[PDB]
DNA sequence: GGAAACGGTGCTTTCTGGTAGATATGGCCGCAACCGATAGTTTAACGGAAACGCAGGTGATATGA
């Protein structure tokens, strides 16, 4: 019933009463995924980018299933300089999926930047 | 009323040999240090156990499909 009533508010672009709505069910479960496919896309729009990539990492440990979108997870990880989160998404779009070869050469500069290319380079070699 | 002549031996002196510490040089023995190697975490990421959810052996109530 929350549920439905702040993504009603969502597409009535009521975003602060839809935010209202569902902090009422997160104040329950911080790792409620069916929330944050909407209350996410508020705390994007609205620039709350710190907050907003935490609502995806956390809750996405349990709802991995939306396997594509982890590469996001892990860029906007590695621009706030959560380096260890930005490896650990990049991990499951990799371990779901390994075509998304972009992913590889993105990852592989999070191991430029620190030396941790003994990962790197078989992935490259993959990649060739 | 005393000083000058010089015999007594007490007290002292170098020539030396003794006592015996000292060390330039020497040869063992083993401490100070390095590059070396074995063992250490904890996690990439997915191989594993324990942890996890739906079936099938009956029955069969409704009224729609």
């Amino acid at each position: 019933q929350l549920l439905s009533q702040a993504n009603e508010a969502f597409v009535r672009n009521d975003l602060q009463v839809a935010e209202r709505l569902f902090n009422e069910v997160i104040k329950k479960d911080a790792r409620n995924f069916a929330a944050y496919e909407t209350l996410g896309d508020i705390y994007q729009l609205q620039g709350r980018l710190n907050d907003c990539c935490n609502s995806w990492f956390l809750a996405a440990h349990l709802n991995a299933s939306d396997w594509e979108f982890w590469k996001i997870v892990a860029i906007l990880s590695a621009d706030l300089d959560h380096v260890r989160q930005a490896i650990y998404c990049f991990s499951r779009v990799i371990s779901l999926n390994p075509m998304e070869w972009e992913s590889i050469y993105r990852r592989s500069m999070l191991y430029k930047k620190t030396g941790q290319l003994a990962r790197a380079l078989d992935g490259f070699q993959r990649l060739y």
